């Protein structure tokens, strides 16, 4: 019935060629990928979400999009707000795209997410937030569902030097509410620690230093919609270009 799973309910995704018969391999790769110890994966928070439990995963199959498409994704991201507001507050929902496609383009699975995150709007049941602009050019745009911004990015196995943002053989969202920074915003203390800590750690992990883009936490960042797909390089998008 429900697409939203724990790490112990993935393997009831799919078998074979089913719908979702590749999302225990997609999830397996991902597991191994930020628990790895040497080196460790520069997001420490993430690892400790994966070890304690409270990652949570999703799928849409692009050979059932009927089924198992942005209408059922809509249902999965509704499930997941609200068991992100409870328990504990570092929860990450990670949503597998798929099958993979051999040979895609960095800039075919950005497309493939843009085009994703555009369509999902439509199955939404709630008025878009009245504080938040809806038009993607505007420079506090932020992409928002069920009643409040989230925060998203994507992973691709096409990112060679930010290898960071490789998660594994599928295009794969990351989302969260932003319930998981509570204690950690930018311009507080341990938001400056916590900064530093994994920019350390993307050092170590990287070929490429940190994105322009990421801001230093002190005042609000104008185009947020930039960090959600970031280059494989240092080049910045313009700002008008997002194409939601
Ligand atoms: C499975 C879950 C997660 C993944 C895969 C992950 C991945 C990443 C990656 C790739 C970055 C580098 C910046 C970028 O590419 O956008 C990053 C930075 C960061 N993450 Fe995580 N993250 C996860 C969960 C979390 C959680 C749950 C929190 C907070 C509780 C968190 C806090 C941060 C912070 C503070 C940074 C540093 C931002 C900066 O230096 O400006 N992450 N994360
Ligand atoms: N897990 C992550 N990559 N988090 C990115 C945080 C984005 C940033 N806090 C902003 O809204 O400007």
């Amino acid at each position: 019935e429900s697409y939203l799973w724990r790490d112990s309910e993935v393997s009831r995704s799919g078998s074979g060629d089913e719908p979702f018969g590749w999302v225990p391999e997609a999830h397996s790769v991902f597991t191994e990928r930020i628990l790895a110890e040497e080196p460790p994966y520069p997001c420490y928070f993430g690892t400790q979400g994966q070890q304690r439990g409270n990652n949570s995963f999703s799928a849409v199959d692009t050979r059932y999009p009927d089924t198992h498409g942005p209408a059922a994704l809509a249902r999965s991201l509704r499930a997941y707000r609200q068991r992100a507001w409870q328990g504990p507050k570092r929860q990450t929902l990670i949503v597998f795209v798929g099958p993979a496609v051999p040979g895609a383009e960095l800039a075919d699975d950005h497309r493939r997410f843009w085009t994703l995150l555009d369509e999902l709007r439509a199955y939404d049941t709630e008025p878009w937030p009245a504080d938040v602009p809806a038009d993607p050019s505007d420079p506090r745009w932020q992409w928002c569902f069920d009643g409040e911004p989230w925060f998203i990015f994507a992973a691709s196995p096409a990112y060679k030097d930010r290898r960071s943002r490789d998660l594994g053989p599928c295009l794969t969202l990351v989302f969260q509410v932003r319930r998981v920074f509570e204690g950690i915003g930018g311009s507080t203390v341990a938001g400056k620690a916590a900064k530093r800590r994994v920019r350390e750690g993307l050092a170590r992990y990287d070929r490429i230093g940190p994105h322009p883009t990421l801001g230093d936490g002190d005042t609000s960042t104008d185009f947020k919609w930039r960090q959600y797909t970031l280059p494989d390089d240092d080049s910045v998008a313009a700002p008008d270009a997002c194409p939601v």
